[PDB]
């Protein structure tokens, strides 16, 4: 092992560092907003259809309970 | 101290020298190229995403300034 060998390794370590890391939280925030909008968008169909069929607005709830003829 | 002692030391000094040093600037240049490419590669995502969302190309700049809805 020579000192030139180790100094070249140190220089290449420094060069391999310093790689600029761009902003990434904006991408995550935008994806979260898109996911939320895509999650709550189909619920417009449920509310509108239930209101069209006469189901009371107070009877339109959120859950996995089996919807009856009066509750959705 | 004997002259044979010192001559053996001189011979071993000469032998410990003469160690061939291979080329090393090629490694540094290749690492620098890889580091530069890895630095500017993620900027493709930023430009493409900003163009997809309608941000004007002239509004896509480089810096740590907080990107607004119109500038990136």
């Amino acid at each position: 092992f020579t000192l030139i060998e180790l100094m070249i390794v140190v220089a290449i370590i420094g060069i391999l560092a310093a790689i600029a890391i761009p902003q990434y939280q904006n991408y995550v925030a935008r994806s979260e907003g898109a996911s939320a909008l895509a999650t709550i968008n189909p619920l417009k169909t449920t509310v509108e259809e239930s209101l069209s069929r006469g189901i009371a607005g107070s009877k339109i709830k959120i859950g996995t309970t089996a919807s009856t003829a009066t509750e959705t």
